[PDB]
DNA sequence: CTGTTTTCCACTCGTTTTT
DNA sequence: AAAAACGAGTGGAAAACAG
């Protein structure tokens, strides 16, 4: 039922995830995580080309997904 | 320290896209 | 036709927390 990421929409992503790095990354913060992630779940929800609303389970899980399977550039 | 709660990650499933 | 990629669920490891 649900869509897929579109390369633009995983480039966003991406983006984002890049900028806030020492928030929701482990490895770099050795304030509030949920209300970070709410964050960037808001600004791709608000971007012009995105395909589909996610919730914040769905964009972590692509986090998640993007830093197991090697396809995160940052 | 011990014991509880929260957050992160490897493994995997069912489907869909790509070779 | 086979392999690779994808979204998603989960158990338990790792970490953060309370006493």
């Amino acid at each position: 039922l649900t869509p897929r990421f579109t390369a633009e929409e995983k480039e966003v992503l991406y983006t984002l995830f890049h900028l806030h790095e020492e928030v929701i990354d482990i490895k770099h913060r050795k304030y509030s995580v949920r209300e970070t992630w709410d964050k960037i779940v808001k600004d791709f929800n608000s971007h012009p080309h995105v395909s589909a609303m996610r919730n914040i389970k769905q964009i972590q899980k692509f986090w998640l997904n993007s830093r197991l399977r090697k396809q995160y550039p940052y």
